[PDB]
């Protein structure tokens, strides 16, 4: 019991909505937890609320300084990560035709760049410490759905898809596993403050269960995934949604 | 775990195999497990080695009689099951050419038509009891990678996927979830007593991940899959295999 | 404009709808076209209908001894088959709770069985001849759906794309491609004559694309499967819903 | 004459390889072609190798100036797209090790923003012209397959796919489809120079059909989706690779 006394995870993102909920959850089965986020004053609360387990370090995933920097903390406070939780991103709503080169080009660097800037330092990290890890990374069901009014997101999050898919292939030789999540829509923090708040009706209406998604819905999947339990598994994409598709 | 005591799991086909370590782990989880087989010789020793959180009650999932009998031997002793874990099946190794109607049939009326008998009567018998229920059946890998020597096994292992999709919509309303795992090849009692067992080497060199499948690590999946943890998942299927496909 | 000149190819369940289409247009790319259904007098109207190189020759695919004197018939009237488009299924609107052992086994027994035994005796045929054919299911975007109402049939086309996967594998040797077709709600003759013509406004909105699918929609894109255009696609499923579904 | 007779189709990166083949026969099938590559001299020499109904224009995908300067000439040629191929992409061989921040960035700008960027314009000049359009994405099978040595790549063509798969949801209303291509190894210009020419021997391991695959294999399903026949397709992805993967 316990099952991840004595591993380390860094979860980015994890200021708020899903991200925190992945990481009280991690912090719950035993792990030494990162709270990691550009909103420094957001991580350190997300940490205090957690507790114990839980340290806050802030990071812009899209900045490979920041990263960088993220990971020389981590190793001195723990000798290195063995989970990570690729989850932070921006969650944007925007008409297509409000979809120029500069939203293009923000969602992408945050969103898929800086999957790989985290990815390629902890994996990389993993390693040199002789660790066998866990990469998770959160992508979305509108990958599967083509949901409008998110054409750079669901862009960026099919290339998380991809990304997954070869990481598997070429770090299944270090016993470092790489899989994604696809939520559905989730009563996040960051969707009850967008316009995807309104969205509830319609994807319950598609949904084989009712009710809205909930963070927790999320973490707890993650937490599966974080597990020995999952140890076979690698280079898939678990699909999270109460049916709204079937993958 | 303990996270399923106090509920009843019945799983098909566990005398032996993917069958019988999928009951061993559900009972380590807490739940009482039914362990059903054709082979009553086989579920007797497989229930004998799990202990007493089993008992073994034979049935041909293709025969509506027998399975008929079966549910209504567990509501006599439980009240009715809260999951079904449909996992029996023959797993054939036939070259094209021998793929006739009556290979055809009984691989059909097995692995798939036997599934839905059993489905149908275990999830009246779930919603007749007001129970939440997980229903979690045993696809394959072979589906997503076309293998050969099995056309009409890949066939029904389809018909599995189908089914669960289909079903994963009838029985939301009834908080009753429906997913489907696909192993990859896994060294159980039954391939190691078939040609299939030569097909490691290939598989193992275009896996991502070293080393033979084992029962133990689908049955840890199908553990989380009874869980809780799994709760917001329905409609989907999780393929096991070290990465051999990605689904 | 004469592409299929010299070509023979057997359409199944030809009497009306897609099935009836689809050899139209193939009859149209110049083939001689065996419009076979269960509805023989049917079948002769339609291939009178189509005119050009069309024969009519009735047959139930779910009967053994019927294909074999279907397949006699054309091997004795052309030389056999270069193409075989399996079209022929029974499309049920029925309620789960009114899914039953007896209705399933038809479904199964039609769709998914009846399937194995057309493409059994066509593909052998084939081979008799050393023609480098092709085999075209016709499946159902229900599969990737999980659509109420209609458990077996999502079931057994389910296992009709498994097979599609499975018998690629098989007959690539031989240079005999296999591939499926998805068609999304299309207003055939069957479909407005079922309860599932009130599913056009739902599907509409859902849809992409402006429109009630039309049998035309399916038949042109069959056309394409059995072209020299497709000749590198095999094992492969292309789904023809005006953006239904996302595959 | 001719099925795409009247319509101008823009294919990019069509100096060599697979692009050159589409423009070929997109030509054949009677469209305008506009021949445009980042190589000027390659796309004027291209657009000479296939005729009267070919114009060369040089245009770099990932620079907007560029690609703008490209749709306006096309514009004054023309009157304006009716297809869009986006065929362009850097196909690069790298070692995990060797794929950092620097080479992710070039490979992401290129094969995925740069067809971001191409899709912008075109299919706003679609609009403008008040043309029914097919957008029709070049990605691959490592997608599926996780295919070694090409990370970033498998990434930026999951980008791409998801891209479609949203741009579809968008663009129906304006009765413009968008459909992606995923070929799987060919035998194009840019492979026999790249180390990738040496995986020809595991890739038709894998294959159903053996041969190696050609640029024309692409090019003639590339033909079709830009046809009437593929009407009804929309949000989808072919894939083209002799059975190397099952989509
Ligand atoms: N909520 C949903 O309906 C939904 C659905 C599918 C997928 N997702 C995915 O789940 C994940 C979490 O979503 P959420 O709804 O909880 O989001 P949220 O907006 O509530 O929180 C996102 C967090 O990420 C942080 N962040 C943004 N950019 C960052 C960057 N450059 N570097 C470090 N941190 C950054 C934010 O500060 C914020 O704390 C995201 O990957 C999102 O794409 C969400
Ligand atoms: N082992 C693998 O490589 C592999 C891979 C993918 C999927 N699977 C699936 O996993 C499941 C278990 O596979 P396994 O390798 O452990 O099989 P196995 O051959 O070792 O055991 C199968 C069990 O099912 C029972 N059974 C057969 N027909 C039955 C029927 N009519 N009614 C009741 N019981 C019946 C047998 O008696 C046997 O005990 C099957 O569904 C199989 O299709 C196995
Ligand atoms: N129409 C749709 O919305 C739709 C959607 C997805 C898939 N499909 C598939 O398309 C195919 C054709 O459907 P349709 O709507 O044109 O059907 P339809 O009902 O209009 O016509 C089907 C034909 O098949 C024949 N048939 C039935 N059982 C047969 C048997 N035992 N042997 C030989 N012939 C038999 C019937 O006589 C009939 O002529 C089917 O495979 C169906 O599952 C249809
Ligand atoms: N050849 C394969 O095995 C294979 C497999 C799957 C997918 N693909 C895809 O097919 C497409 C064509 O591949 P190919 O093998 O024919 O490539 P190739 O290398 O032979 O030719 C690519 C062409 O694109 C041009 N190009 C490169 N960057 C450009 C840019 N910035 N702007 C404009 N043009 C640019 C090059 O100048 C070249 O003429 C690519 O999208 C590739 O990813 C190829
Ligand atoms: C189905 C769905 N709807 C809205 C949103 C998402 C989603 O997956 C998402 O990831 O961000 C917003
Ligand atoms: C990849 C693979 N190889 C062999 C077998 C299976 C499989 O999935 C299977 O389910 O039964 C035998
Ligand atoms: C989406 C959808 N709706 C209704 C029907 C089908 C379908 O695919 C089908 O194949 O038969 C009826
Ligand atoms: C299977 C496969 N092998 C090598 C390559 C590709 C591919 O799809 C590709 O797109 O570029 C190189």
């Amino acid at each position: 019991t316990e099952r991840l006394a004595g591993k380390t995870a860094l979860v980015t993102g994890a200021a708020q909505g899903i991200g925190k909920a992945i990481a009280a959850r991690l912090a719950a089965d035993g792990a030494t937890v990162i709270v990691s986020d550009i909103n420094a004053e957001g991580a350190k609360a997300a940490a205090a609320s957690i507790g114990k387990k839980a340290r806050a370090i802030a990071a812009d995933i899209s900045d490979p300084g920041s990263v960088k920097a993220l990971f020389a903390e981590i190793q001195a406070l723990t000798g290195g990560i063995d989970i990570l939780v690729n989850n932070a991103s921006i969650v944007p709503f925007v008409a297509w035709d409000d979809v120029d080169l500069d939203h293009w080009r923000k969602i992408i660097d945050v969103n898929l760049t800086g999957t790989f800037i985290v990815t390629r330092a902890g994996t990389d990290q993993m390693r040199a410490a002789g660790k066998a890890g866990r990469v998770i990374s959160i992508a979305s069901n509108t990958f599967f759905a083509g949901t409008p009014n998110m054409a750079a997101y669901v862009a960026a999050k099919g290339g998380v898809i991809g990304f997954t898919r070869a990481l598997a292939t070429e770090l299944g030789k270090y016993n470092i596993t790489a899989n994604a999540v696809t939520p559905g829509l989730i009563e996040s923090d960051g969707v009850k403050a967008s316009p995807h708040n309104e969205a509830f009706g319609f994807v319950e209406m598609l949904q084989a269960m009712k009710g809205k998604g909930q963070p927790e819905h999320i973490a707890d999947v993650v937490s599966f995934l974080a597990s020995d339990d999952a140890r076979w598994i690698t280079g898939q994409t678990l699909n999270v949604d109460a049916g709204m598709v079937r993958h």
